């Protein structure tokens, strides 16, 4: 896998962000996670966490996996990095997302994320509280 450049257009919610990628706007859905909807418990906290992480970064990157790059809604499927730190992993490590939507052949970072989930659970953080 490799990181590619993008620029934030707009944080959307805990697991979606609108970035410009190769000069075109697109909405990215974070691989391998599920944050609560805004209307749900922890949903606002997830949205706020992702927003601050992407808005504060000097450098946003996208990393596609080995399989599907868009989902059925035309959303990009990627791991997103903010100054080198993976947003997907950070959300899981803080108990603000579950590991979810693990489809075969776009699951390169599954075990990293699962390791983070286990530690969030041990710490009884947020969703695990
Ligand atoms: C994360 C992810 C979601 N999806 C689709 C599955 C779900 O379809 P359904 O909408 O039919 O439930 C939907 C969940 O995304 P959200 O959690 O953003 O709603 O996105 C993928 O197809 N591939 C992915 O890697
Ligand atoms: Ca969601």
């Amino acid at each position: 896998l490799h990181k590619e450049p993008a620029t934030l257009i707009k944080a959307i919610d805990g697991d979606t962000v609108k970035d410009m990628y190769k000069g075109q706007p697109m909405t990215f859905r974070l691989l391998l996670v599920d944050t609560p909807e805004f209307n749900e418990k922890y949903g606002p906290e997830a949205s706020a966490f992702t927003k601050k992480m992407v808005e504060n970064a000097k450098k946003i990157e996208v990393e596609f996996d080995k399989g599907q790059r868009t989902d059925k809604y035309g959303r990009g499927l990627a791991y997103i990095y903010a100054d080198g730190k993976m947003v997907n992993e950070a959300l899981v490590r803080q108990g603000l997302a579950k590991v979810a939507y693990v489809y075969k052949g776009n699951n390169t970072h599954e075990q990293l994320l699962r390791k983070a989930e286990a530690q969030a659970k041990k710490e009884k953080l947020n969703i695990w509280s």
